[PDB]
């Protein structure tokens, strides 16, 4: 809900990217963990991995807060202004309005 | 009031003409009467003009109904459409609308 009143003029095809961006960032943190989990120096067989790491089982908040910094509105202000000018080029009761019938 | 809901898209400078048109038509009927009032044939001095004619002491309805037939809208539909497009080129809350404050 905080993402709602922060992204005002974003199109629907744009905030479907920032969740794919935060997904991509969390996969980057997961493979980052799995490239150093097997990189154990003085790898003792004692104290086995019966407790798993499980570093990122879901998207955290700072993944969103980092992926949100690359947000970008696709449509400009000049094209939403173009479609509003097309809505008024369309009629939408282009005329009198608010009349009544004789008794 | 019947002239109101009959002249819809007339400008204010246009129905100030049709009352000058009905005035001009009633003056035409008044001088029409005064060009035949003094044109009495077999003009007897008996039965004097102690009762005046007074043919048109005000504008009648058919003066309006005849002058209304030469009504003409000055502004077109393309220029009222131009000013509405200028109203939307103007902002008039060109944006979000309808937000609230946190509790």
């Amino acid at each position: 809900e905080f993402l709602a009143k922060m992204t005002n003029g974003f199109s629907g095809a744009d905030l479907t990217e920032i969740c794919q961006r935060a997904c991509k960032l969390a996969i980057r943190e997961s493979i980052e963990s799995e490239i150093r989990r097997e990189r154990e120096r003085q790898t003792n067989p004692s104290a086995m991995e019966v407790e798993e790491d499980d570093p990122v089982p879901e998207i955290r908040r700072d993944h969103f807060e980092e992926a949100m910094r690359f947000a970008r509105r696709s449509v400009s202000d000049n094209d939403i202004r173009k479609y509003e000018m097309f809505a008024q080029t369309l009629q939408q009761s282009r005329g009198f309005g608010s009349f009544r019938f004789p008794s």
